C-alpha cells in the first residue's frame, strides 16, 4: 500500500512507481513533509491517502 519514489525540490513533487507506471503528485507544503532535498525518497501511501517527501531514512 506504500509506493516509493523520488522528489523534485524545484516543483515540490513526488514521482512514484505504482502498478508499472510513474505518477507525479504534489508533495505537501508542510515543513517536515515537503521536498527539501532534490531527489530525496518520497512515498505515496494509498491506504492512508497521504504523501511525504521526507520519508524516514
Ligand atoms: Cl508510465
Ligand atoms: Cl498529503
Amino acid at each position: 500500500s506504500k509506493y516509493g519514489g523520488e522528489c523534485s525540490k524545484e516543483h515540490n513533487t513526488c514521482t512514484y512507481r505504482k502498478d508499472g507506471k510513474d505518477h507525479i503528485v504534489k508533495c505537501p507544503s508542510a515543513d517536515n513533509k515537503k521536498c527539501e532535498k532534490d531527489k530525496n525518497k518520497c512515498e505515496y501511501d494509498d491506504h492512508h491517502k497521504t504523501v511525504d517527501c521526507q520519508t524516514p531514512v
